[PDB]
């Protein structure tokens, strides 16, 4: 267990560590967008996801953007055992992304893979939007996706991706250059994970 800022700042409370982590990474997410850096990276690849994860969590989480060395025990959900991860990430890279069916299937596959130690959800929600922006000229208006519905559809996706597919298509917007949709979407993505201390636009 190693979070680069826990021993740097006197952090004794998990709530305080979670507070610093959200603040620092939200500032990184803001810069990723405004610098235009978000639009100069490989779309729908592990290389692309790795870039986002490292950009958000460098200096916060150890091995940011790097593939994990052990298995994930987050709930009863079956993430890919680490022995399958090299093969899994190569398959996802080669998966087609022509339409919503193909894009959702790809996203479900990346959610199962969960290649990093932690922050898989937040980095893959940004990654997804970039596939939608490039291939459909759409993004998700995350304000149209309720938290409880989102998690339920995600738990179900290894069996059937129909529920998550609906949530995304119904939330799709053509306002791909709308800064507020991106910023609000960052706060919602963090809310799905229990981080509500800050509003990235106030950073």
């Amino acid at each position: 267990h190693h979070h680069m800022l826990e021993n740097k700042l006197g952090i004794i409370n998990q709530l305080e560590l979670n507070r610093v982590e959200e603040r620092v990474s939200k500032e990184n997410a803001k810069r990723l967008y405004d610098s235009g850096d978000i639009d100069r990276i490989e779309v729908g690849t592990f290389k692309g996801l790795s870039y986002i994860h490292n950009y958000l969590f460098e200096d916060i989480y150890e091995f940011a953007g790097k593939v994990r060395s052990q298995n994930i025990s987050k709930g009863n959900f079956r993430f890919a055992p680490v022995m399958y991860l090299e093969i899994a990430l190569e398959h996802i890279d080669k998966m087609p992304q022509r339409n919503l069916d193909e894009i959702v299937a790809k996203y479900v596959e990346m959610n199962i893979a969960a290649p990093f130690r932690e922050g898989n959800g937040r980095a893959t929600r940004i990654w997804l939007d970039l596939i939608l922006k490039k291939e459909l000229k759409r993004v998700v208006d995350w304000n149209l996706i309720n938290k409880e519905d989102y998690l339920s559809a995600m738990e179900r996706s290894p069996v059937k991706d129909l529920e998550i597919k609906y949530l995304i298509s119904n939330a799709l917007t053509d306002k791909i250059n709308d800064r507020e949709i991106f910023m609000k979407g960052i706060d919602i993505s963090y809310y799905y994970e229990g981080y509500t201390e800050y509003n990235v636009d106030e950073l």
